[PDB]
């Protein structure tokens, strides 16, 4: 099976890819793609590693030669956030990047699962659905925002605040990817009980993770590496699912029964077509149940921004 | 154990620090390192990883609270090579450096295991002993230079050419780590068989592995994704041996017998205390014999350099 990267030559797509090489089956294909001149190199670079997974790389306006026959097709191209903006700032920028790259998938790869990295993703999702709709090929169990780096940062977070190991933590994380709209279900975190206050301290680190990261790095970019180890875990378990594996569950982005929105990110079981079924989000707290409600006017503006952006 | 990466921002050291995030052994303690003012932020970033490695990153012109209690230091630090330069060309802008590193190391960690990654380490690692020998601290069993990435570019070129797995390859190396000092030791590959001609090929490929990357990117950076994947089994390799595990074999230039070169790369099985013993390069084949000799000029040329620079 073969998986490319569009967007690979920027920290978040070389951490990706270097994760990836490493760690896909043997006899996957890995291809990268980026309109840096860089990127071909970052192959050749890539392909000294000794692992059964072939890779190569290529620059250019045109994605095209390395998304033929792609099975998944994660995309990180983009910029992001210095010290001050937020996620709903260099919109025009990327909104523009992800409509542009979405397009040659629609022509090219089809019926491949494609993952949105690009921020923000609330609303560059809700684009690459508009974009492939309009195409005519649009399958919505085939369509995810990753979300996956506020499931991993509440992981870490819920161990140590309690002193749990953190590879035994797994905390589900709904909604959206961007501030208010990330809700994390601390209420079903098995064998850990919470106090309001930490509920309400834990929910807004984990809201707040992403700006933790900018006002450290001092306007030298947001997260590159974790959100690399996330995208990592997530095309894994879409390269996973999609071989047969069976139980593989993750939260994402997606478009579903619209209970909420048009898209909402709850645990999803992934097979061998994408999305298999969409998991309930189970029973909330009262706080959850809270938050829940405050959020959504913000999210379906997130989801409407980016239908506009497509349709005008 | 503590592992303290010196030059964590670059990135050698940034995707060295992901590496290592993951998989060092649970319970590790992992310090960042650089100048730039970024570092701190990178330590943040990773810090959101869910696995038991303490991280943290610091900043500044003291390394001191970065190397307090570390048990292996490795040092990424320093510029890479421009498309037309060479390895040697690097000598001048690193040197100094290394010796402010190396000397920090000196007086705040003088146990702990040394591994030069910083180019070009046949010079490199010659200046940190003599810097050590001045601070009255060396071990020569605790001082090496990182050439791992020669045995991985190995096994690859080495199975792609024979069809064989990748991750079944292990082709010894020896020498130095440079054009002409970089000798794989194809003869004794286990399995395979090679011809007069492939063996000609092969070893081209292996010594210019380094250029066909820095060629690749156009001036974008040299090898570092790869770099930063075998300085990171040859970190794991270290700290596996430094718990008490056995059988751990590494090739590494260090200082020798001297039956070459005052240092030299060969098998080496590693323990509880550093270098263990330092094994033989066995059998030999005729061109293999040629290379050996052949390079053994520049080779005590290279360590003649980094000497004098400490010394006269
Ligand atoms: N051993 C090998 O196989 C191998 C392969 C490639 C490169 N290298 C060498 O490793 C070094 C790293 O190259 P790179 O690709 O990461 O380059 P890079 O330019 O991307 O990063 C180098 C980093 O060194 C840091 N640095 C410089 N001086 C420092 C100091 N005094 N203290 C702390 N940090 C300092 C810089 O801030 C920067 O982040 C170079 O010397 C390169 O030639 C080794």
């Amino acid at each position: 099976m073969k998986v490319a990267v569009l967007g690979a030559a920027g920290g978040i797509g070389q951490a990706l890819a270097l994760l990836l090489k490493t760690q896909l089956p043997s006899g996957s294909e890995l291809s990268l793609y980026d309109i840096a001149p860089v990127t071909p190199g970052v192959a050749v670079d890539l392909s000294h590693i000794p692992t059964a997974v072939k890779i190569k790389g290529f620059s250019g306006e045109d994605a095209t030669p390395a998304l033929e026959g792609a099975d998944v097709v994660l995309i990180s191209a983009g910029v992001a956030r210095k010290p001050g903006m937020d996620r709903s700032d260099l919109f025009n920028v990327n909104a523009g990047i992800v409509k542009n790259l979405v397009q040659q998938v629609a022509k090219t790869c089809p019926k491949a699962c494609i993952g949105i990295i690009t921020n923000p993703v609330n609303t560059t999702v809700a684009i690459a659905a508009e974009v492939l709709k309009k195409a005519g090929v649009y399958d919505k169990n085939k369509l995810f925002g990753v979300t996956t780096l506020d499931i991993i940062c509440s992981n870490t977070f819920v161990a140590e605040l309690k002193g749990k190991q953190p590879g035994e933590v797994e905390v589900p994380v709904i909604g959206g990817h961007s501030g208010v709209t990330i809700l994390p279900l601390l209420s079903q975190v098995p064998g850990v009980s919470f106090t309001e206050q930490e509920v309400a301290d834990l929910t807004k680190r984990i809201q707040n993770a992403g700006t933790e990261v900018v006002e450290a790095k001092a306007g030298g970019g947001s997260a590159t590496l974790s959100m690399g180890q996330a995208a990592a875990r997530f095309g894994l378990s879409l390269v996973r699912a999609l071989q047969g594996e069976q139980g593989v569950v993750e939260c994402a982005y997606v478009e579903g029964d619209g209970q909420y929105a048009r898209f909402f990110s709850q645990p999803l079981l992934l097979g061998k077509n994408g999305v298999e079924e969409r998991k309930s989000i189970g029973t909330l707290s009262a706080f959850e149940q809270n938050a829940l409600e405050g959020m959504l006017d913000t999210l379906k503006k997130d989801i409407a921004l980016g239908q506009e952006f497509v349709n005008k």
